[PDB]
């Protein structure tokens, strides 16, 4: 039997951990550590100037008093969830994690605190606010193909479904991280007195979202399943950056 | 003239960040976007739920009231500098931003948000609390190279110096993130009402260390410079994870 702990980046009150919840407890031992608010864009941030204080709810879910979603997981992982977890589950997110967004992402940092154990972390999001249950049979689904063989590698993958009924859902498709135009819009809006406060905008239109990108097999009805990983290198880049020192005599006399 | 956008995340008091300002003053004209205060752990996480508020100190620089790393840099590219900058860098932050730590680092995630400016974003980290003579000169010395010749692969450059006096800098070395132990340790520390409250540990001894790892450079007292990407895909366990689903049948009906 599975030991899952269940986090998310919308906080513990989201209809999407408390379906998945639900879903997840009639096959599975869960165990719910997330934030105490909605905590969307926490991206991997962690509290380390302060000690973070825990609030249990009636039915055994634990909140993280400010807590980030790395901290939920992270916390989760290592303290609260005893015996220790064999996965990670975080969402079900209200909205897609795709592209170029997933470094910003919540959702996904939390599945990122799982990328130790022995079971792949899985981050999942709906593409919506609806169909949560469809979202629920995709991450049944994948944990059912986990319990039936391993996966020899990726330790973290991030799950994008259609936010359309199961049965309009097309199939599945390993893809890589799309990515968007930059990003530029701030929405100005005065206050009481006059001042210039600052929003953040909408994302920039999709730039790279054509052959295997999680943009593009949920935009034709896939769920997207991208493999992903910590290492920030670019590795590509290497020999041109190594070239391009020497050539402006950058770390080298001559 | 350089037109830079300079952020960190240590905040606009930190004497990383005031000492690497008066470095550039006299070459560059410099904009400063920083947090109000120590967001060290900020990751790329970004204020979405409210609109940010800016104050400004006698010598013309900006905090962002609450505002994150990448908040600051957002709004200074899109809103903030006027004309907008060529550059963002971020730093010189205390402490190394090595290995896997990377995916946490506030210093990093401001330079992340220049990856779409005509020259490559620098953070810039110095191994201890020192020596940030040596960081600026480090810094100087890649801002002169990139106006020398343009760099044409890799939009972010990840920098850690050594906290050593700069005669004793060995060189610069071009590297890849290195990774560490999985990080397992929680400080618990009781409130004056008996409540146990949980700290983060340090982080994991190395692991990933050796040939062309960030860390090892620094050990061994040469600056490092990382090329970083913002794509998160693990694309070396695509085929794993395609012939995985196939063979739990999960996604296709045989
Ligand atoms: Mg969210
Ligand atoms: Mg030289
Ligand atoms: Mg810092
Ligand atoms: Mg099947």
């Amino acid at each position: 039997s599975m030991r899952i702990l269940l986090s998310n980046d919308d906080g513990v009150h989201a209809p999407g951990i408390q379906t998945l919840a639900k879903a997840l407890r009639e096959f599975a031992d869960v165990q719910v550590v997330a934030p105490d608010r909605n905590r969307s864009g926490a991206s991997n941030s962690l509290t380390l100037e302060s000690s973070l204080r825990t609030f249990t709810f009636d039915n055994g879910d634990i909140a993280v008093q400010m807590g980030t979603p790395t901290d939920c997981v992270y916390l989760g992982v290592n303290a609260l969830m005893r015996p220790r977890p064999d996965i990670v589950v975080s969402g079900i997110n209200a909205g897609p994690n795709l592209g170029d967004d997933v470094i910003y992402s919540g959702t996904v940092a939390a599945a990122m605190e799982g990328r130790h154990l022995g079971f792949p972390a899985l981050a999942v999001s709906l593409n919506g606010y609806q169909h949560y249950d469809t979202a629920a049979a995709v991450t049944c689904a994948l944990l059912r193909g986990l319990s039936r063989e391993p996966l020899r590698t990726g330790r973290i993958l991030n799950v994008n479904v259609p936010d359309l009924p199961l049965a309009q859902v097309k199939g599945i498709r390993v893809t890589r991280c799309g990515s968007r135009h930059p990003a530029d819009k701030v929405i100005p809006q005065e206050d009481p007195r006059g001042n210039t406060l600052y929003w953040i905008g909408p994302p920039g239109d999709k730039y790279d979202a054509g052959p295997d990108t999680d943009f593009a097999a949920v935009d034709e009805g896939y769920v997207s399943v991208t493999p992903l990983h910590v290492d920030l290198t670019a590795h590509s880049a290497h020999d041109v950056v190594s070239d391009w020192l020497d050539s402006v005599g950058v770390g080298t006399q001559w």
